[PDB]
């Protein structure tokens, strides 16, 4: 009922896979809804090499944090992972459905809500963030080295807590709570001694 | 007009520098607004102690969340930090309101918005990681240098953006993402030349 009416008023499109339906930097004037298939959501370095920061299903909507702006651009890149059909309308045109139907705009709210609810928005102090760094530092100065060993999502290194605690000056109680989360972010994973720091080469 | 019209439906109350808006661990059934005033956000850390998670200013929503799930609990303590007038209003008769203007959805929603940007901005890989950290060490190193000098919320220190560009070895673009982000995150201030480095105070 509510979704079939809002759907009536978007643009449905298709995207085969692989494509680019967003690219970081565009205008932002459209809101999208995942009527089937799933986006990543992604950014990219200086070289090409590129992170996803997640995916996008049915039922999501993409660029909403546009539509309480005025005009910024895209923040990052959006890509069909599987074939996709994605309903776009414009934040003006959204913006007067709203009004004949509030529920549609519920339904946006409920999933920033969801989203904002598994997010942490706590930082640590400067003093974490510091030894963070150093640590993240270590990582990337190892895996640039002659003997790192290759894997498939980065460079593999060999290297302990204790090892690095002395290297960074902090206590394992430390390496290991900042390595989890490294690990928690997507950045690494490590098991053992060794850590695959990804996305080096 | 949406904010007075909305504000007409709420209960407004007065709370003194250091009350107690919200215990964690309530039953969560109420949207607060606050029409004059700052108060506090705050957990207990690791073993028990407080912990400061935000600040909520003139025009900030409290307890927005709760308005998305139906009987969740205060999942932190909301204090006074100055002289505060909040409003609040039960979420069911907030969801009436809803159906008739639903810019005050709009609004609510513009905050979740922000909160969902400022969390965007802590997300990177490793290299920015150590660069974030490169920026908080130096920082907490000048505020402990003799130029440096005692302030209420911590210690001034006069630095550049090229000028920390330059020693942690980045773009000012950079930097100011980063100063920006640890602004976000209530870890400093910065006006130019000026950054107050908060601590212990």
């Amino acid at each position: 009922p509510t979704l079939e009416w809002f759907l009536s008023h978007c643009h449905i499109h298709k995207y085969p896979s692989k494509s680019t339906l967003i690219h970081q930097g565009e205008k932002a004037e459209t809101l999208y809804y995942i009527v089937k298939g799933s986006v990543a959501v992604l950014i990219k370095d200086e070289e090409g090499k590129e992170m996803i920061l997640s995916y996008l299903n049915q039922g999501d909507f993409i660029g909403e944090l546009g539509l309480f702006e005025e005009g910024q651009e895209r923040s990052a890149w959006v890509r069909a992972k599987t074939a996709c059909e994605v309903a776009e309308i414009s934040y003006k045109k959204f913006r007067q459905l709203i009004q004949v139907n509030p529920d549609i705009l519920m339904r946006l709210s409920a999933q920033m809500a969801r989203r904002l609810q598994v997010t942490s928005e706590k930082v640590g102090n400067l003093a974490f963030l510091d030894v963070t760094g150093r640590i993240a530092q270590t990582l990337l100065n190892l895996a640039k080295q002659p003997d790192a060993m290759t894997h498939p999502d980065g460079m593999q290194i060999k290297i302990t807590r204790q090892e690095i605690g002395q290297i960074v000056g902090c206590s394992r109680e430390t390496v290991g709570r900042i390595l989890k989360m490294l690990e928690d972010q997507n950045l690494i994973s490590a098991h053992g001694k060794t850590i695959v720091v990804y996305g080096t080469r």
